[PDB]
């Protein structure tokens, strides 16, 4: 079946950095451009990252900018999310997905990430 399995979570004070990972099986994953999403209470859902096809073009929501980077591996089809500077206004839920607005199983289950002092 379609999977995205994100992992790399963690608790993490404000400063700190994490790496989110996703696994995606089931789909040709070459054949998709990718994102990060994430939701947090009363934040609702917003888009962090994207990134087309190969990785020759990326995108980033304004808020993470020269913090964040999104990367894909096509041969182990595993998307990326390296996080520095987090800030507790970083804490939420992190989806990958292959659409800004997509729901599962063409978005994962998440994996948290809490930045608290
Ligand atoms: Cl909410």
């Amino acid at each position: 079946q379609v999977q995205l399995q994100e992992s790399g979570g963690g608790l993490v004070q404000p400063g700190g950095s994490l790496t989110l990972s996703c696994a995606a099986s089931g789909f040709t994953f070459s054949s998709y451009s990718m994102y990060w999403v994430r939701q947090a209470p009363g934040k609702g859902l917003e888009w962090v990252s994207s990134i087309n096809r190969v990785g020759s073009n990326t995108d980033y929501a304004d808020s993470v900018k020269g913090r964040f980077t999104i990367s894909r591996d096509n041969a182990k089809n595993t998307l990326y999310l390296q996080m520095n500077s987090l800030k507790s206004e970083d804490t939420a839920l992190y989806y990958c997905a292959v659409g800004m607005y997509a729901a599962p199983p063409w978005r994962g289950q998440g994996t948290q990430v809490t930045v608290s002092s």
